[PDB]
């Protein structure tokens, strides 16, 4: 109206500024999930399931997921070792409409969703792109890699925005910043550019209420990277200033901190937990 | 064998280090493109029309594009002003075998392609993804912006490879490296920064023979940007250092730099013709 | 000699894949600093206080850094809210012999330091720099900014290399990645930016032993930022996505999540800390 | 007052949109330079003197630069051949006196300056940082490769100013993007990346009257880099897509691009002529 500032970003924010969130006073007690529901995308993997177990420790009703791997004794094993009420679904992530109800169906079982992280993708491990004639691995990686994330998060945001609150964490790779120097996969470092450059334009739109951040990783050592011919394995360490491949348990550190209060105030970034790899 | 260095991107680069090529000795006559084919898509537009002229300035047998805007009138007028043969050719970047009709057909009335411009795109104009509940807008853009940017470099790229010679130049946006702020539109900005990665991707593997670069153009004043408000052409301005609209006049000299030989040592780039826009 | 892999980046690292550390099980048990020693520049500020106390709260001998602003109060708050050791120091960053004399002392006191956080400097708020005929401002800025960091990092890392571990948090700013618009502050956006990529160009060298960061952040509401007019500080929260000015509390988080154990993994990165300002 | 519209990088631009300027029909008469001097700094090198012929190839009044390697029969060579006014100045780019002297007798022998090249600079050579214990080399990469650039820069933006049009070319490295691998030069990288955010700096506040661009290379084949054992170079085209070191005829294209009028709506951009480097 008059003496009030509207934002050039996203006219719903409000009259600017915007209060600041109230946050505890222990910088220990900021991570704490406590009271929270944290859906992890492909929660059946190596990093998904890192990623909910560490949710999970942290006392969160994590939800797990998978598609072809049956995960019932993974989402079985933290509801008995930390009292955590989880549960398993099987969605196929490239199918719009299984993401739909397999996401209404977790905002009935726990209530709420407070953290989001969509974590599931396939690798392309065809070769040079300019020696398959079909236009079908192509479409593949372009609909589990980036489709999926869209279905996800364009659900996900529906949640957020009723609550007014939640945090949603794409899971792109270093192949959104560089191009894997070996290996030759111009679809898979397309789609994880796209994903990673759709977690920052979520950002400004999901700012009145959501947050988005993406954990782009290095070369983790999780049953994606556990097929490359150990020559192709040998130039990664060679490349890599921490010269080695990193575990899944040290991703876990990044994916709860944008996911708890510890981070409210990082909005669309990057966290690169990838070794120095993209440095050099 | 043994002596020899074998290159760690691409392999079939060969006994490194590769022979440089011969250059003029005059930097004037580096730019020309006199004997050369430069396909351009979707050169019936803005900015596809004014470098499909640029190109024809500099003595080249420039290909028009159009799929739904007949351009008849414009091929004629390059083939009477600067006589440069010039043809043109209706095809459907969405359709993957349209694609390849198109190509096959500019290759045998050409003799082969030298140059290429992949330059056709639409804009998201439906404010917030999280208020349109069908994927078919979000299905559009993805479709036209980045699998039809992919379905015209695989096709070039057979007949690159074959000559061991050319120049991808993919018109991508400062989308694919900002958010537009006053605009909410997240699945352009997904698409683009799809295609300014995928032109890095793919320079890694056609290193041997081709070369593949981005013209990320910001606010040129073509018939995209002339539908926004003022009120939003406002919010442009006042957000770029030199203080207005690029002119598509302001663009051609970028795009043939890029595909003539002046530029025998830019590969993957991403020359970014914004005005400042991605500094603030 | 022969069958061993020796890294392209770092070759002191030994013969490759380095073994990785041996980590916790409990996520919450990994940003745990007990008996660690963390020296934080300028922890008599804004940021620098906070993670101080942070850094305290987590069960570290945190040394406070002074330079004309007395505090001897803090460390001794730090000493008997805790029960953690720590002490003052006063000493001019831009000093290249008090560093030193300032960090011998550390290791002295202290045994050994484990976590640094060069995290002092000065703001220009002079105007646009063609104003100012006298390179007395630009050398200041150079010389507190980015040579203090160095002196810093010059010396803290020899004490790393015989202890084989550590961690290095540069402060930078998103002066570093960007351009403030409202006001015109070009020697800081230089010192900054060199600050960030330095910490990148000593993750390499540094491998072998420590780790270096960057906790860029963005419009932190500190005593720096509180001089500005309403005006100038009304244009900042019209282009943050947020749409407000984050807290020294909203930044904790990414200081201990970058100096424990949890980011075991990561090296040469940059936290952006920024509330989305970035990715517009 | 009222109506009008007020930029917020630089409030001199006056009432928005500027108006753009008037610019050829033909593409390849853009790129011309008749009618303009361009001070080139460093024109007794490798690239220097590459940049200085080629502007005088396009009728330019070329000003040489040099320290200690006296050029003028390089001058002279320019006079002769093409019929443009050449001179030949000695002076310390790490001197800030010694810079205003030299440019004030360039604006004199010359009436005005419209092109100036920033291109000089020295490497670091002495490996790893944490061996050498004098603040000695360090000090003389500051003071040449980013102090210089200032001086240089800071005396040119008051001639711009005047005559109200302009063009900077800072010549920063791949180093500003990258570290690396082989060799160890972090001093080198840091003043590497301040010279490259300068560029973009400078631009916000020289919009109004000038531009400012950088031309950062790759690993071109010049004086500097023909000193690296075989073992160091061997691993430059390992890790370079098209294999190779580039030739200083393949930067004049992009240098003589950023200086004519075709690239009227570049500023403060970065033309990365690495050949592919910085992609992987
Ligand atoms: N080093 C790395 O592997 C690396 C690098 C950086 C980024 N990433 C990314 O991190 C993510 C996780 O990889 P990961 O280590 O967990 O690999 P993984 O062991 O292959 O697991 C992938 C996960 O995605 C799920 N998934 C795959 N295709 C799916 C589909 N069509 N529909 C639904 N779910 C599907 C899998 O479920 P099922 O097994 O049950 O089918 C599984 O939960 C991927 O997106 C990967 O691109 C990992
Ligand atoms: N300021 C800007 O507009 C701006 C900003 C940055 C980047 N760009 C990019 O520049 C490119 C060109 O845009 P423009 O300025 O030329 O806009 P335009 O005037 O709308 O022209 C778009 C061009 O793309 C063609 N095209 C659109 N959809 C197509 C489809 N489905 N199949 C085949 N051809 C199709 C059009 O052909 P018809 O008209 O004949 O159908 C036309 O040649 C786009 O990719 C845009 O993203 C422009
Ligand atoms: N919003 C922001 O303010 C913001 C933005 C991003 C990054 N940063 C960076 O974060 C750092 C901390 O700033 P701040 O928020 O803590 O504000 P501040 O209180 O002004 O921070 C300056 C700190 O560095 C010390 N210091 C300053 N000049 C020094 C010198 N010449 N020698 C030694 N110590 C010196 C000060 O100690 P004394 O007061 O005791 O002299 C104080 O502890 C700065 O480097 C700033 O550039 C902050
Ligand atoms: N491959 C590469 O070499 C490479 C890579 C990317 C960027 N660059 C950068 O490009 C620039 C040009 O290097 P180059 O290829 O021309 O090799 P170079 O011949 O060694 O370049 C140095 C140039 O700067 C002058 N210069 C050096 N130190 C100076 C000082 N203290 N005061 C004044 N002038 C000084 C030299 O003049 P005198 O010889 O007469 O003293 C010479 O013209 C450098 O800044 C370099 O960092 C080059
Ligand atoms: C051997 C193929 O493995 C991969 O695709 C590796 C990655 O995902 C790195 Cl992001
Ligand atoms: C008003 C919508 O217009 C646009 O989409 C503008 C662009 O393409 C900028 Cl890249
Ligand atoms: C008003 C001057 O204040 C600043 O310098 C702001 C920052 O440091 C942002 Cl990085
Ligand atoms: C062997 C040392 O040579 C160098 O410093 C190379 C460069 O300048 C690359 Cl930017």
């Amino acid at each position: 109206s008059m003496g009030e500032i509207e934002s050039y970003c996203n006219k719903e924010l409000g009259p600017l500024p915007t209060k600041a969130p109230t946050l505890s006073k222990n910088v220990l007690d900021l991570f704490s999930l406590k009271g929270k529901v944290a859906s992890v995308t492909g929660s059946s993997g190596g990093i998904g399931w890192a990623v909910a177990e560490a949710y999970a420790q942290a006392g969160a009703d994590v939800a797990i997921w998978y598609n072809s791997h049956p995960a019932d004794e993974k989402a079985e094993h933290l509801q008995k070792t930390y009292g955590v009420h989880s549960k398993a679904y099987k969605c196929n992530i490239s199918d719009p409409k299984s993401v739909e109800e397999t996401i209404s169906q977790q905002e009935k079982d726990f209530g709420t969703i407070d953290v989001f992280v969509a974590n599931a993708g396939v690798t392309w491990t065809q070769g040079p792109e300019i020696d398959v004639d079909n236009y079908d691995s192509w479409n593949k990686i372009i609909s589990v890699d980036l489709n999926g994330v869209y279905y996800c998060s364009h659900n996900i945001g529906k949640i957020f925005k009723k609550n007014g609150k939640g945090s949603l964490i794409i899971t792109s790779s270093i192949s959104g910043k560089i191009v894997n120097i070996p290996q030759l996969q111009a679809p898979y470092n397309t789609a994880k550019a796209a994903c990673t450059h759709l977690a920052k334009s979520l950002a400004i739109e999901w700012a009145p209420f959501a947050r988005v951040n993406t954990i782009s990783p290095g070369y983790i050592d999780t049953d994606i990277t556990d097929f490359a011919s150990k020559d192709m394995k040998a130039k990664w360490w060679q490349l890599t200033p921490l010269g080695r491949e990193g575990l899944t348990q040290e991703l876990v550190g990044g994916y709860l901190y944008l996911a708890s209060n510890a981070s409210t105030f990082t909005t669309g970034s990057d966290v690169v937990i990838d070794g120095g790899y993209t440095c050099p």
